[PDB]
């Protein structure tokens, strides 16, 4: 097996997968444009139902005129760490595909496709030496409001990307929490044949 | 810039992002039963809300007693090319949680996780030198009969995977779209301090 991150993985994964992880201390430093257009890049190639691409991302960088609005849509637990990340930003995904005649039709994949592309955005950030760290503890409604966000889009998540530095910056309860989570056994999860697994 | 696979993005992507995409011809060849739990516990180190981790993976490989069952719950259009993968599986997702104290709470993200769980499936699967390719042309309320889902467990996708073979096999309206596909300018979905798209 693997060994990589402080995790063990059952089988000979390959390292990037245990090596991508949402710490929470980040250093404040500005991200480059480039970078940043680079990871949502990355994020824009994943795959979707019928290639629609629902996902949208509307983001802000630390030296943004908007960075406290950012900021202040997160939920007061989240702020006290994701204000001093590099940047912050929105997924959002259209709950709907739309004709060029403008008729809606409810999207069965939406929120999945989105994910994939969240997990992409993740990568392409620990890729460039960034960690992104996803947020639900947010303000949705007043996301769509002040952001905004059409009828029929949907906020899945915030994300934190930031560069990494040391716990101490933290308060004691998440510099306790500073380190990377473990997952349950893969035959909790992964079933041959049928479902084999218990309800809960 | 990056040029890979045919695509070309507008910015420095790693060319794996390009690299991987979702082709029809597959060769039936058996896939290693480690190979394929490689890819699942990749699948499995994805992140989730509270490290919740609701998916589920159902699988079978092509020389499987329940292979006909799995290409059976796929439609017809999808039956045609990937009855002819090396495994087929159904990506589901926990639809909600319970507290100590028996209340159930639905969970507002578990499609959105399960979509992180599927898209590093599908690198885990393309690094290991094979294809990855999601599916929803399927027969969600027959899978979750015959596949003894419980309750409050919701099937999200499909996936076939196997090793890419020469694109004469396929029929040629499959021929034809076995190309990696395009994506919309990065300015047409990212913006800057407000959503300012459509
Ligand atoms: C959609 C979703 C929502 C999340 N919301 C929060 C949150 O509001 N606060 C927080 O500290 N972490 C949040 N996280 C982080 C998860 O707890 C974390 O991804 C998970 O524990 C797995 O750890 P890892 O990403 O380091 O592998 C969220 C993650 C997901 C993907
Ligand atoms: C959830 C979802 C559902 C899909 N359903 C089908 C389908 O039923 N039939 C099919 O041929 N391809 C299906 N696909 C493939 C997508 O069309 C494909 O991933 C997309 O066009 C992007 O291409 P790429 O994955 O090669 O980069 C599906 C993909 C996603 C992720």
């Amino acid at each position: 097996m693997t060994n990589s991150n402080n995790r063990q993985s059952e089988y000979p994964v390959d390292p990037l997968f245990l090596d991508r992880w949402s710490p929470r201390a980040f250093d404040g430093s500005p991200m480059p444009k480039e970078h940043l257009l680079t990871i949502l890049d990355a994020a824009h190639w994943a795959p979707s139902a019928s290639n629609h691409q629902p996902w949208r991302f509307v983001y802000a960088h630390k030296d943004s005129e908007d960075w406290p609005l950012f900021v202040e849509l997160l939920m007061e637990g989240n702020q006290k760490w994701a204000k001093n990340a590099s940047v912050l930003l929105f997924v959002i995904s259209r709950d709907h595909t739309i004709s060029h005649e403008g008729e809606k039709k409810p999207s069965a994949t939406h929120s999945f496709d989105a994910g994939a592309a969240w997990f992409s955005l993740a990568m392409q950030a620990h890729l460039l030496g960034y960690h992104a760290h996803g947020m639900g503890g947010i303000f949705k409604d007043r996301i769509v409001e002040k952001l905004d966000i059409p009828d029929g889009f949907k906020v899945e998540a915030g994300v934190a990307i930031g560069t990494l530095t040391d716990k101490s910056i933290l308060p004691d309860d998440l510099a306790e929490r500073e380190v990377p989570s473990k997952r349950v056994p893969l035959a909790d999860v992964a079933f041959e044949g049928r479902f084999t697994g218990k309800a809960d």
